[PDB]
């Protein structure tokens, strides 16, 4: 009997893979948001190693948690461990793609999406964050996210989202969705809304559940009330959730393959 | 009874990375120590120069010149080596001034005192351990001024998060030999030690919320932050510990801060001069 239960836990073939990474200083809620993402589609220690966690939704969703980077006294080249991980998956894929083993289906561990967490300071972006995002954008789709958005009043949040958008433009930071890859009027219309209003996504994370309106929901219980993570009246996690998992999942993979990976392959060959 | 002149000068400096509510708390300190007033509309600009703001304050009937020194943030660059040197320089510049002035060739009855008596070091509520830059920065400052660690934006935390983080900060500071005020080395007897043990092990670091804006709560206007869920009241002990910090620095330990500054820190400067 005990043996019989073991095979059941072993287990689900999937049609495709999607891989998201979270990146930024320690203490910004990255690991919490990883768990939040997983609990939206079904104490946390400091993260000391890059770790990939997968779950079947059929698709295999992998979320890659990372140690804090860009939070030290000296941060020169602090992006290199992340770059190394990303390029390792490109190299893996390159060799799998030649396909000597003649598989029908090729495993894809490449990072299709990188959530870059920005601390909610109210002020101009850190030069370090600008530099970090610049290096990452060369090799992966970057999506800027404002961490711990419950830190901000409504006015502070609007002001800061606008500041971040302006400073990304001024500094020439490539982030997804890139205007360069808008196909038509429908894409330009939807993506302009995303670029100019929705982004950067101001999120709150929690893997704790509370009953609100007689329903179990993800929420953050502060001493002043329960912040409902998936309620758009409370934060923008649901906008981020739907953007990455529903509306632009396929687009993120296509840019990853046809642009970032092809750039890797070009340089490799 | 009461007179126009101030009894003494008291100088507080706020230090920490940008975006931690430092400049806001500067404004909060002055507003808590004072009328019907319209709230600030414009955002406080990023602080890019060291700036001393002074006002005559009353506290328990006595007038003091309270100066709060606002400072630029740090830690936001690729390379933050030696980012404490500008603050160290200001602190030493005041010691130097006092040294040149205390000779008192002008025969003044009172000597103007611009020395930093108290330095509030703001720590981001990160949940884990301290940031290495913060540890190093505090380690350097603790050798030349009185440091009090403060958890910034404490409304960021749940009650359990706040409790654990306070302990983690204390443990980190102790393991690293960081002698923040009240320094154990200067504990003079058992009564002193028993009392300062409580401060070091329970009171500190203070978890604060800052706001120089006022909102009506149950018929009274109070300092607070207006969130979608409610008003976080800065001077309410049930909401945060700003009131404890203010009372500690302005009333109960003000003179002790000044004495440690003059008899220890300033004397070490003067000896090394
Ligand atoms: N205020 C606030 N705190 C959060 C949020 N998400 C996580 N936290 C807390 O922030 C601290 C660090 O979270 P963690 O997930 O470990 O961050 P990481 O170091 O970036 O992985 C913990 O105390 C969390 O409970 C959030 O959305 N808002
Ligand atoms: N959540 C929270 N935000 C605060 C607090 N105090 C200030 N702020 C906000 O934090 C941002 C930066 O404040 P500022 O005083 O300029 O910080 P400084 O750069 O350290 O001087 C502003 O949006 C403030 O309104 C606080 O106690 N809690
Ligand atoms: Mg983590
Ligand atoms: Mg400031």
């Amino acid at each position: 009997i005990d043996t019989i239960i073991e095979q059941m836990r072993k287990k689900m073939k999937t049609g495709f893979d999607f891989n998201i990474m979270v990146v930024g200083q320690s203490g910004l809620g990255k690991s919490t948001l990883v768990n939040t993402l997983f609990k939206s589609q079904v104490k946390i220690p400091k993260t000391v190693e890059i770790k990939a966690i997968g779950h079947v939704i059929k698709m295999k969703l992998t979320v890659i948690d990372t140690p804090g980077f860009g939070d030290q006294i000296n941060n020169e080249n602090c992006w290199e461990p992340i770059e190394k991980y990303i390029n390792e998956q490109y190299e893996k894929f390159l060799k799998e793609e030649v396909n000597i083993a003649r598989k029908k289906r090729i495993p894809d561990t490449r990072v299709h999406c990188c959530l870059y967490f920005i601390s909610p300071t109210g002020h101009s972006l850190r030069p370090l964050d600008l530099e970090f995002m610049k290096h990452l954008s060369k090799v992966v789709n970057i999506i800027p996210v404002i961490a711990k958005a419950d830190t901000m009043t409504l006015e502070e949040k609007s002001e800061f989202k606008q500041r971040v958008r302006k400073e990304l433009e001024v500094n020439g930071i490539e982030f997804y969705p890139q205007k360069e890859f808008d196909e038509d009027l429908e894409d330009k219309t939807e993506n302009d809304k995303i670029r100019q209003e929705s982004m950067p996504f101001a999120v709150v994370g929690s893997d704790k559940e509370y009953q609100v309106n007689g329903k179990r929901v993800l929420g953050r219980k502060t001493p002043w009330g329960i912040i409902e993570v998936e309620n758009l009246n409370h934060c923008e996690f649901a906008l981020l959730r739907d953007f990455v998992i529903r509306t632009h999942l396929q687009d993120l993979k296509e840019v990853t393959h046809n642009i970032h990976y092809e750039t890797y392959r070009a340089k490799r060959l």
